[PDB]
């Protein structure tokens, strides 16, 4: 087992709707980590997720979605309030979310409990 | 005035509209690069509208948010790291103050730039 495993970016709207299809296949949710790399907050929790993505090897794939780099459309696709925004999608929609702007190791516990209620 | 309020661009086209107007005026424009999903970047907004007033007739603010408007105008600020207040002049981007500082020294800087290509 790895000690961290890279968030995979995702690069428009095709790019999620091929991902949401791959989960289904393997009747798995995926976590969707919607940061913005000019914003700091969004930048420094990034290795505290690849760590608790590292514990959920082979049954929860992790993904970012940088909104400061990809299409408006793709953006849209978060329905994005405030930021950062964790999301845990299954069978092709969205099913819950956590909002960052607490300190990193909280955020991380809240994206955990969400993990737990839907793996 | 005590505030003059900064003009949101809305797109591209908006930019190249704004970018004329100024060219026929002989005048430089402030463009305050914002993200409304970062806090770090809408808490400077009333002490540069009270900026705005300083420079009222002489040079126009804009404030255009990264996480609103199309992906081609935020092309066009070739944003690093946010908040940015740019100059633009002649229809291009003459000079920038990286907003990642305490407001009083960023208003300072934002002063210095203007001084600078007014």
């Amino acid at each position: 087992r790895p000690t961290s495993v890279e968030m995979e970016p995702i690069d428009d709207s095709h790019h999620l709707d091929k991902i949401l299809l791959q989960a289904r296949e393997l009747s798995q949710p995926i976590i969707i980590d919607w940061m913005a790399s000019w914003c700091r907050k969004s930048i420094y929790l990034k290795p505290k997720l690849e760590k608790l993505a590292a514990e959920y090897d082979t049954k929860i794939k992790f993904y970012s979605a940088d909104v400061n780099k990809v299409p408006q459309a793709l953006v849209k696709r978060g329905n994005i309030s405030k930021m950062p925004t964790i999301q845990l999608w299954k069978d092709g929609e969205m099913k819950a979310e956590v909002i960052g702007g607490h300190k990193a190791w909280l955020v991380i516990e809240e994206v955990r409990e969400m993990i737990q209620k839907f793996v």
